[PDB]
């Protein structure tokens, strides 16, 4: 029922701490932080990172730590919910399905 | 500063024509919808992605907007940009755009 692709592709600096959270009432997930730098002539962008596979975020948990540089692979998503029902809003994730982990 | 990445691949089916935007008086936008499937087993559960491309460039905004239709199957390379506005307190949203700087027509 045809193939498509949506793949980004991060490097940068990781910011906060993991974090440890539960989507629905049985769905873990640890998410951390990342910072990617627009080097332009003539300003940093601040992804949030969900890794919801079952081997790879206790990895992630560990092993991430603010200040850590990282290669990491994955999905966007862009997390749309009501907020106090009434505006729509979105809360994008970038959802990895791969972390090469650099420093260390 | 030291090398950072934002790249982002994507290949898929428009969902909308392009529409133009120059409002205020400032830098003209070619703005489309692009659809992403996402599809996966374990069991097979089917989903959509809606993207909001976003083509700055001068020249590639302007064959985005006469070429790419709705139907119009294509591959682009951009950047995720947040939409990043302090929207009441300081609460703030985003409104996140892939901004394009190469679209590949497969036809």
């Amino acid at each position: 029922l045809e193939r498509s692709l949506n793949r980004v592709h991060l490097l940068g600096r990781v910011g906060q701490d993991p974090v440890l959270r539960q989507v629905e009432g049985k769905n873990p997930v640890t998410i951390f932080s990342l910072a990617t730098n627009e080097m332009w002539r003539s300003k940093t962008t601040w992804h949030r990172i969900s890794v919801f596979r079952p081997g790879l975020r206790d990895v992630a948990y560990q092993y991430v730590k603010k200040g850590s540089r990282i290669y990491l692979e994955g999905k966007i998503d862009y997390g749309e919910y009501m907020d106090k029902n009434n505006v729509r809003r979105q809360a994008t994730t970038i959802i990895a399905d791969n972390i090469i982990f650099l420093s260390d």
